[PDB]
């Protein structure tokens, strides 16, 4: 695949559809999610496409090569860490993001993962307790959906 | 991937939980599709794992080879081409199909596509009629999700 697209739904007011373009060796992120409360919100791809409890079967952060949680621009980042999203004061996150772990096919191909959009700011790994290391401290996952192919 | 999970929903009352396990070199499909009138109703896979029109930004089948519309026995058949499965008087749909012409990875994979179940019966492209051979005048498009990776 050269292109894929995500919906992200949840029970409350967030929503959001997220585009992704394979453009020469990167993958290049786009588009928008609203209802959000102002400020950073962690942005990740969950290993599996499953929703069938909600964005709870979406499992851990997609990591393939079995490293802690960091940034995205961290060498020791899980492939799912793409950061935060930063949205504004009427809710409104706007994504623009180009990763260099990702990918839409072989090995670190994210088709069928799921993106999750969380309640608090990822911390990047540097938040000093365990959790840190695991989720950046990002909290509840808001919405989230399966990352599917585009035309 | 070698297991993948797809929940349906729709602006109906129909929703489901399918399973597609790699068995040999086939795929085993099942699960259970609730809300739906007695009877048969046409249950393929569409091309894009496109959710942000509904199930219409699906796409057609998923038809790689370039074939007409047939049942799943058939050799000129789409490769989403899965027939029908049949609710109960309940609403009940019991899935339990095995096909060897989808798969999990490779070029026929389905993960990051949609699966669909139609309002009508798949007339298995042998309606007499133009819509038989591109769709199996399956009608409307109840439900759908994005085929998704699992445990
Ligand atoms: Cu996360
Ligand atoms: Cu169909
Ligand atoms: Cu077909
Ligand atoms: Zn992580």
């Amino acid at each position: 695949a050269t292109s894929a697209v995500c919906v992200l739904s949840g029970d409350g007011p967030v929503q959001g559809t997220i585009h992704f373009e394979a453009s020469g060796d990167t993958v290049v992120v786009t588009g928008s999610i609203t209802g959000l409360t102002e400020g950073d919100h962690g942005f990740h791809v969950h290993q599996f496409g499953d929703n069938t409890q909600g964005c709870t079967s979406a499992g851990p952060h997609f990591n393939p090569l079995s490293k802690k949680h960091g940034g995205p621009s961290d060498d020791e980042r899980h492939v799912g860490d793409l950061g935060n999203v930063t949205a504004d004061k009427n809710g409104v996150a706007i994504v623009d993001i180009v990763d260099p772990l990702i990918s839409l096919s072989g090995e670190y191909s994210i088709i069928g993962r799921t993106m999750v959009v969380h309640e608090k700011p990822d911390d990047l790994g540097r938040g000093g307790n365990e959790e840190s290391t695991s989720t950046g401290n990002a909290g509840s996952r808001l919405a989230c959906g399966v990352i599917g192919i585009a035309s």
